[PDB]
């Protein structure tokens, strides 16, 4: 069915009670690039960790079916999460390594700098116990090895907003929508860039714990207020 598709949507994080978000009510089918925009802290986290199943629930079970049932979906959230061994070894994670696949990777992350820059390349200790890099730097090894596993599914968090540089990120979301493109896979992003904030993709707004609608960006006319004329 929808990969992401939910019914009750009524996570909370205390184990009895107290529910954070309710009322959630999204059907997104495969090959449906919809990423996620709101308010600064209007429960954006939440809502992703509730879509992966890391909240408890309380209406009830959303309902979950084999993309092409079901319960691995790639995810990220916020912060980047580096292993601390060869930043290499960081962007393979476990997955198997094509040269034309890593060089296609390395180019849309546009990491040629920071490998060259380090003295051992990519095999430095990227992380705790090693080299301190960048935050910014961080995030692009972060959200590029999820990107680099090659999955149906792809959920991100902020991937602009971490580093606003216009060479990277273009580079990166040309990379993100071809790759999407020739995968026909399904794409997730919660983020606060407008650059690509209207696309002809479908498109979630998250508010007060709650989605109004994730559809085409006609809506966003048919809503009384049009991102505040961007």
């Amino acid at each position: 069915n929808f990969c992401v598709q939910i019914i009750g949507g009524f996570f909370t994080w205390t184990p009895d009670g107290i529910p954070t978000l309710s009322n959630i009510t999204i059907r997104i089918p495969r090959g449906q690039l919809t990423m996620i925009v709101g308010q600064v802290g209007c429960g954006k986290s939440s809502l992703l960790l509730a879509t992966l199943g890391e909240m408890q629930k309380v209406s009830g079970a959303v309902f979950w079916n084999s993309n092409l049932s079901r319960g691995p979906v790639a995810y990220a959230s916020q912060k980047p999460w580096l292993l601390n061994a060869t930043v290499e070894e960081n962007i393979t994670f476990e997955s198997p390594f094509n040269k034309q696949r890593y060089k296609m990777v390395i180019e849309a992350c546009s990491l040629q700098p920071d490998i060259d820059i380090l003295p051992h390349g990519d095999q430095t200790q990227i992380g705790e116990r090693g080299i301190n890099l960048s935050g910014g730097q961080r995030q692009r090894i972060s959200v590029a090895r999820a990107l680099y596993q090659q999955t149906n599914v792809v959920f991100l968090d902020d991937p602009f907003s971490a580093l606003d540089v216009h060479l990277s990120d273009h580079l990166m979301q040309a990379g993100i929508l071809e790759l999407l493109r020739d995968d026909k896979r399904t794409v997730v992003l919660v983020t606060h860039k407008l650059q690509y904030l209207p696309h002809a993709d479908w498109i979630i707004a998250m508010k007060d714990g709650t989605i109004q609608r994730e559809g085409t960006l006609k809506d966003f006319q048919r809503s009384e207020c049009q991102l505040f004329e961007h």
